[PDB]
């Protein structure tokens, strides 16, 4: 029923079994491993439990404030067990203050190593000291903060619905060796689902560590994944290229990838370019690119929407550039055009696409808004009940044949359905509109990533009425001159693959441009960034 109650079975069927490892890079840039049996994550569990049964009641939430680490994983399973709703946050910003002001919390679950409401330490309590849940509401998900609530139906839904496309080939049965392999941060919703739950819930044993040590050497991702069994790990885009660009032979001495079952590709657009420079350099060590899987999905539907078919690699297709700009995916031949990956349309959840100003589908072809049905889409923000409205509350005006009519999920992307696969081109808010016609900030962005090498970020910036096309575009600082050779070359490149002039060139020095903890690009900030002044340019 519940992740508790599986992970109470997990410790019946096979109490020895090992559960979670946590490699810590911190001290030792080789890695010291720690790890508990199923036995052992669950006496933990509860003992966070009782301490927590002390300061908050059922139906409580529990803010967890913990670095990455074995005390993070039992603060949020003892919050479940004790019946708690938890919250997953970063450990220390802001943000972090607005939603706890937001959720209210009775009880922060935290490390002395960091520091109203009662904070518990759980690294100071007596965790392996030898010795109810709620059946709804299992924790919030944070993206003003916004608390996704995902109950035990929306995680047992979305697992089903993984579990099904993930391993259709084989009956929907993992393997037996199978083991889960993450370094992505337990407080985004990729993190949480694959590192902390997925092993509960699928009765497998996970190997994790920080987003900070994968990207000190990107080369550990692949080394621990090459662990005994078959890997299933996840990552954004960019972490396929910086795996493919800074990681050296000599790390990967002896590196067996054939092994690997699945790495999941997703959380940002997935590019064609991307994938094929990480199994071009990564084929050597037997990495089957059937192995690699591109990914949809997002909080607001607990985390998976849809993936490339199982047991192929992905797919790519090919549209016209300035007919896609002009709102018509019209398919052109393999290498001309814009390159886009196929995402077959899934069984459940279900994705239209649809016209967000007349709530209604648009027929095959034209760009509109994606929009998600499904058990595992959530029921809303917490507290929330008008933001809630406006983005779940999707009603589809004459719905076609077997289509329902609501509550549908309306993501906020931009895509389009060919031949019962769909597509997905961006983040509506981040598009550039010029004369009618919506351009792409992940298809500027390669144009730009190209000659830079470097990252990137196309932004549009509104001024008297239109919006101006701006690129903030980070490069290496170790003269005036190959300065111009830069902006000539990506301006032109600009101009030439995408019909667009670049009102303003940004050359900033590494680690300008905002990024996630796992490595993202962050649009919106980049953007009054940019109208607050706030960038210095290399001149
Ligand atoms: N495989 C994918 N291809 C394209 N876009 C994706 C993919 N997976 C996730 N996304 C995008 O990530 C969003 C959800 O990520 P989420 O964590 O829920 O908020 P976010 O961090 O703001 N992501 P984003 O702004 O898109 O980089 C989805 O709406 C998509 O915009
Ligand atoms: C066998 C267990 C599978 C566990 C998989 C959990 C991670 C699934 C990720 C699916 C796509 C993620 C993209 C959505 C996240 C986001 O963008 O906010």
């Amino acid at each position: 029923l519940s992740i508790p109650s599986m992970l109470r079975q997990c410790v019946n069927l096979h109490p020895d079994g090992t559960a979670f490892t946590y490699i810590d890079y911190e001290r030792d840039s080789e890695g010291i491993s720690e790890s508990l049996t199923w036995s052992q994550v669950y006496r933990r569990t509860l003992n966070v439990a009782a301490e927590v049964r002390r300061h908050a009641a059922i139906g409580d939430r529990a803010v967890i404030l913990a670095p990455q680490g074995l005390d993070y994983i039992v603060a949020f399973l003892g919050a479940l067990q004790a019946g708690l709703i938890a919250v997953p946050l970063s450990a220390p910003d802001e943000r972090v203050d607005a939603v706890v002001r937001d959720a209210k919390p009775n009880v922060v679950l935290t490390t002395s190593a960091i520091m109203s409401p009662p904070t518990v330490a759980v690294d100071q309590l007596d965790l392996d000291s030898p010795i109810d849940s709620l059946q709804t509401t299992a924790y919030l998900q944070y993206t003003t903060p916004a608390g996704v609530m995902i109950t035990y139906k929306n995680i047992l839904a979305n697992f089903q619905q993984m579990i099904s496309a993930y391993f259709a080939d084989t009956g929907a049965v993992p393997p037996l060796d199978l083991f889960i392999m993450s370094w992505l941060p337990f407080y985004h919703d990729m993190g949480l689902v694959l590192g902390v739950c997925a092993p509960i819930i699928v009765g497998c044993g996970a190997v994790l560590t920080s987003p900070v040590a994968f990207l000190q050497r990107p080369a550990r991702w692949l080394q621990l994944m090459a662990r005994e069994g078959q890997a299933f790990s996840a990552a954004p885009n960019f972490a396929f290229e910086l795996t493919a660009a800074k990681a050296i032979d000599d790390d990967l001495a002896g590196l067996d990838l054939g092994r690997i079952k699945t790495i999941l590709c997703g959380s940002e657009r997935v590019h064609p370019a991307t994938l094929k420079r990480f199994v071009d350099r990564f084929s050597r060590f037997n990495l089957r690119e059937f192995a690699i899987r591109p990914a949809y999905g997002l909080a607001e539907a607990t985390v998976y929407v849809a993936t490339s078919q199982a047991g192929q690699p992905p797919e790519i297709r090919y549209f016209e550039p300035h007919e896609l700009s002009a709102g018509q995916a019209k398919p052109c031949a393999t290498g001309a055009g814009t390159a886009l990956v196929s995402y077959p349309l899934p069984q459940s959840p279900i994705v239209r696409i649809v016209d967000p100003n007349t709530n209604t589908e648009c027929p095959p072809g034209t760009i509109g808004e994606i929009w998600v049905h499904g058990d595992n889409v959530a029921g809303g923000y917490w507290e929330k009940p008008d933001e809630t409205e406006r983005t779940f509350g999707g009603a589809l005006v004459a719905p076609s044949a077997g289509t329902p009519v609501g509550p549908w999920l309306r993501t906020g992307d931009s895509g389009f359905v060919s031949e019962d696969k769909f597509f997905i081109i961006g983040r509506i808010k981040d598009l550039l509109i010029v004369y009618g016609r919506n351009h792409s900030p992940d298809d500027i962005e390669a144009t730009i990533q190209e000659i830079t090498r470097g990252r990137c970020a196309a932004i549009a910036v509104p001024s008297n009425g239109v919006e101006k096309l701006v690129a903030i575009v980070e490069l290496n600082n170790r003269d005036t001159e190959r300065l111009s050779f830069v902006t000539r070359e990506v301006t032109s490149a600009i101009s030439t693959s995408h019909g667009l002039s670049v009102s303003d060139l940004v050359l900033v020095a590494p680690g300008s441009i905002p990024i996630t903890t796992s490595g993202k690009v962050r649009r919106a900030e980049c953007v009054k960034l940019y109208r607050h002044n706030e960038f210095t340019r290399l001149d």
